[PDB]
């Protein structure tokens, strides 16, 4: 019936003076734009159909053409930035916001998904959607005593859209909008559906990706324990953003980091630091690098939870990018830790994997490792054990790497390598 029409025939129907013919042609267009192999979006746009679709959004009298045009538009709006812009310039944002309160669930849901793709395209459109007033009617869609009474796909859609209103930076979303959305987000964060939980976590990871002030806004709603719980989930799509969110939070103050530790997060890290998914291992190690950059009492908790051996593990063998994160975790630990904490670290075997990484063709990790070696010597000085440390390093072939670093291209490494040779290796 409306299957494989040409653009020319769609234009003919949409331009006819017959609502039924227009509906028929709009559905044809929706099916065209839904096809999997290269949907002819730009031809639809060139034909001038977006303004017509938009006007159809306002036909309260004919709910089927509201739905088909909403769907056609949503297909276009999920495309490139240029294609999304074409939809916005057609006046679609307020028309979609009007449709949020539609008595038809299918139409309301279509409006939710359209606004999510528009807002998700970038900071400016996100903020434009907020300015047109989308948040109140979106939130009102979730105003029921129990989320479990809503349709599943409906809830997932609302959650996904809410997370796009939280999503980009330069600038981050308006403080007022974040505060308006955060309580609904906290509620969705305890909802038992894996996809809703994943998208709520993504939303929280966006909101915590910024200065300590924005971290505090989230942390003050009390979500850190639920985030830590989700950190232990079995679904990787949940774990990934829960870990991103935790990672962001420990870039904050000592107090904000302490909330993560108090919630029990460290006990999840033996499995995260040995996780089969490379990016989970890398983000867990980055997270550890920010915790070892904290207070000595926070370093001590890392020690107590048995995590130092796992850091030695990741330094010894991991994806290189992960090894780089572990190098940073070690330099931060040695820069801030007590003498006893540094001694313990050497007792766990850090020296040989640290020296082995001096072979890396990566200038910045070399400085990180050299600084770390210097920090450990500084601790050995206060105990008069610089010589025993020297021999350790010399036994595992560390000297060879260091006397070579001497020769190589970089500013600071040259300077750093000489100093160590001159001062601790006769
Ligand atoms: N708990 C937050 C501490 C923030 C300040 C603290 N940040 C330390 C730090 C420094 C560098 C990294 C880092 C650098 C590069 C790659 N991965 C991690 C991580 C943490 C510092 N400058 O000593």
């Amino acid at each position: 019936g409306t299957v494989n029409w040409s653009v020319e025939d769609i234009v003919k129907g949409i331009n006819s003076n017959n609502l039924e013919s227009q509906l028929q042609a709009t559905q044809a267009a929706r099916k065209l734009l839904s096809r999997e192999k290269q949907p002819p979006i730009d031809n639809i746009i060139r034909a001038g159909l977006i303004p017509k679709f938009v006007s159809f959004l306002g036909k309260t009298d004919c709910s089927p053409i509201q739905f088909e045009s909403a769907w056609a538009l949503t297909n276009i709006a999920s495309g490139t930035s240029e294609q999304t812009k074409a939809v916005v310039d057609g006046g679609a944002i307020p028309a979609f916001i009007s449709l949020l309160a539609s008595p038809h669930a299918h139409i309301s849901e279509q409006a939710v998904w359209a606004l999510g793709n528009i807002a998700g395209d970038g900071s400016a459109f996100r903020d434009l959607v907020i300015k047109h007033g989308a948040i109140d009617p979106l939130l009102a869609l979730l105003a029921v005593p129990d989320l479990s009474t809503l349709a599943c796909g409906y809830l997932r859609n609302l959650t996904w859209t809410l997370s796009n209103l939280c999503r980009n930076k330069n600038p981050a979303p308006p403080l007022d909008a974040v505060e308006q959305i955060l309580p609904t987000l906290v509620r969705l964060l305890h909802h038992n559906d894996p996809e809703v939980l994943a998208d709520s976590c993504w939303a929280i990871s966006y909101l915590t990706d910024g200065p300590n002030e924005r971290i505090e806004m989230v942390v003050k709603k009390g979500v850190v324990p639920q985030l830590v719980k989700l950190l232990g989930a079995t679904e990787l799509p949940i774990v990934t953003p829960a870990l991103r969110a935790i990672g962001n939070i420990v870039t904050g103050t000592d107090e904000q980091t302490q909330k993560v530790i108090d919630a029990g997060a460290l006990a999840v890290f033996p499995s995260l630091l040995t996780n089969p998914k490379t990016n989970i291992q890398k983000e867990a190690t980055w997270t550890m690098s920010n915790i070892t950059a904290g207070r000595q009492d926070q370093i001590q908790q890392v020690v107590n939870h048995g995590l130092v051996p796992f850091l030695v593990g990741v330094l010894s063998k991991a994806d290189f990018k992960t090894q780089k994160e572990a190098a940073w975790a070690i330099t931060n630990y040695t820069s801030g830790g007590t003498v006893e904490q540094i001694v313990y670290l050497v007792h766990c075997g850090i020296i040989e994997p640290l020296m082995n990484l001096l072979s890396a063709k990566d200038t910045k990790i070399i400085q990180v490792i050299l600084d770390a070696i210097s920090n450990i010597f500084q601790a050995a000085e206060k105990l008069g054990e610089t010589e025993k440390l020297s021999i350790m390093i010399e036994e595992c072939g560390g000297l060879d790497k260091i006397e070579a670093l001497q020769r190589h291209e970089n500013e600071s490494v040259y300077k750093a390598s000489l100093n160590l040779i001159e001062k601790y290796f006769s």
